[PDB]
């Protein structure tokens, strides 16, 4: 006879690891790769060249 | 051969100002006005003299 690992098992603990989580936050892919504007208010105006001489 | 106000208005930005701002005036006057009584208690029994011989 011995005591088996069944005999043992309530002196047994489990344990845990976060291998599978994320480790970082994403972000928007086109703020990542565009031009970014920190606005200060609601609508910001933004003039563009039309025509030139 | 002129350019304009029209042709360059997308450069030309409107200013800000507080001078007519004003907030609410406190226009409240009979607590300021009459007795007051610093109430301890929802109820407050005045008692007086109704009849005399």
């Amino acid at each position: 006879a011995d005591t088996n690992r069944t005999d043992a098992a309530a002196l047994i603990q489990e344990a845990y690891s976060d291998v599978f989580l994320d480790s970082v936050s994403e972000t928007a892919k086109v703020i990542g790769t565009f031009p970014v504007y920190n606005m200060g208010t609601k609508t910001t105006n933004l003039p563009v060249l039309s025509t030139f001489p």
